[PDB]
């Protein structure tokens, strides 16, 4: 009856990667958690308008933290957001353009992501497959904006690859990069997480980490796993995921995270 606090992430955790399905006895059992007065946090790499569609059922019931800890949300209003300096995304912006020419590159918002490209094949992927509010724009370093949450670079191939030489170390210190793939290098400003995130809302609501509970599955989990209370990892995580948690239960496809939600009943 100690925790005050549930965090959990969605992906690979509560439902198949990219699902826009889950169980209606989540919504049940989480609706019911909230009634006995504990606060419940999605904690998530997805955008705001895909958690708040997941959880449609209960959505005005719910804390959000979304495009990997960039924004933290009511339903109604933002609470906190993570956004980069201009000097550093327009920086960023003209080192791609004049140095890495075979890149593409992403400028992207809690709401939408600005591409200079729109006939490209990944373009069409992200807007057409992938669902993503896309805005076609001629140039990026001539928009006027203090929301830009991510940067992101994109090569077929060897993204991370041509990053390396210049443009990860003139940058690795003064924002948080990270490849993603052979396609993909992905930026925000300078100290985001999930658990800077996490812990700007345990601090709002005057709660330790000793009162939380997180459920994870990912690398990127692992400082939530260590820091709260308890954890939980689901059972087909990586090893280390594992060791950071408290405990482990069951992967997505046993509904895992609803047996020990249960549990708190």
């Amino acid at each position: 009856g100690m925790i005050k606090l549930i965090a959990t992430d969605i992906d690979g955790t509560l439902v198949k990667d990219g699902s826009l399905l889950i169980d209606p006895e989540y919504m049940s059992v989480i609706d019911r958690l909230i009634d006995k007065g504990i606060i419940f946090v999605v904690c998530s790499g997805r955008q705001f308008s895909s958690e708040f569609k997941l959880f449609a059922p209960i959505k005005h019931k719910l804390l959000y933290i979304t495009d990997g800890g960039t924004v933290v949300r009511t339903p109604k209003e933002i609470l906190k957001t993570y956004p980069m300096d201009e000097d550093i995304w327009k920086g960023m912006c003209r080192m791609v353009r004049d140095e890495l020419p075979a890149c593409d590159y992403f400028a992207a918002t809690p709401d939408f992501c600005f591409a200079e490209d729109g006939g490209s094949p990944i373009f069409h992927l992200l807007r057409d497959s992938y669902g993503f509010e896309m805005r076609e724009v001629d140039d990026i370093t001539r928009l006027d904006r203090n929301d830009i949450i991510k940067f992101t670079v994109f090569h077929p191939d060897k993204c991370e690859e041509l990053c390396t030489p210049v443009f990860i170390p003139a940058w690795n210190k003064k924002a948080h990069l990270a490849a993603a793939g052979k396609e993909w290098v992905d930026c925000n400003a300078k100290g985001v997480s999930k658990w800077t995130a996490l812990s700007y809302l345990i601090d709002r609501f005057d709660l330790l980490p000793d009162e939380v509970c997180c459920f994870g599955d990912n690398l990127n989990d692992i400082e939530m796993l260590q820091n709260a209370g308890i954890s939980y990892a689901v059972s087909n995580a990586r090893q280390e995921v594992i060791a950071a948690a408290k405990h482990t239960c069951a992967p997505y496809w046993e509904n895992g995270v609803l047996s020990v939600l249960k549990s708190f009943l």
